[PDB]
């Protein structure tokens, strides 16, 4: 659906901070290691990234192995960069331990859309 | 002074959001380029960061060429990892549009607390 046209803002914040975004329930999380292992990052939405990039070259493509949507947060990513091409829709609440085409997704999906519900 | 022992947690957010942590005064923009331009990484304090990485690979150091400190924000960077050797502190509002030894600080920070008033 439409949305908001806005970058999304990486930002370090308190746990405080965070905590009371992920209480809202649009967020997702993501993994570097699967069955929601290792240190992950953190989207509260709503966030649209034609590229898995972020400020002073972040670029974290190929890293995420395992997801965590919020009950409030509809995720969509795409195996190409640019919302181009295939495309996997994850629901609130979905919980992902092994983000892979294997298990129903991609090895490597290159853009995404979080949108909030 | 003792603060409260957490890791900062790493999130992208909606400008909504973003502008509302900015309006609160405690924060910190590390921009890409001298002069505030380029792309900047902005972090909501309180943040205490012994290493300049975060989740997902993302390894910051040697980036960092200008800042901006918030109106209710005391930064205070380090020339060694683990909040180690010498210390340059930043009083709210503090600008530095060429972050280096030359400027009277270092050529790369390598660890950081970020202190809110």
């Amino acid at each position: 659906d439409k949305m908001t046209i806005e970058v999304p803002v990486l930002t370090f914040v308190p746990v405080q901070v965070s905590a009371e975004l992920e209480n809202r329930g649009c967020w997702v999380k993501f993994f570097d290691k699967k069955n929601f292992q290792g240190d992950s990052l953190f989207l509260s939405g709503p966030a649209t990234l034609p590229r898995l990039i972020g400020p002073f070259g972040y670029d974290w493509e190929n890293k995420v192995r395992s997801v965590k949507v919020g009950p409030r947060a509809n995720l969509t990513i795409f195996d190409n960069h640019n919302y181009r091409d295939e495309d996997k829709f994850l629901d609130a609440g979905a919980n992902v331990a092994n983000l892979s085409k294997e298990m129903g997704f991609f090895d490597n999906f290159r853009s995404m859309v979080l949108n909030c519900i």
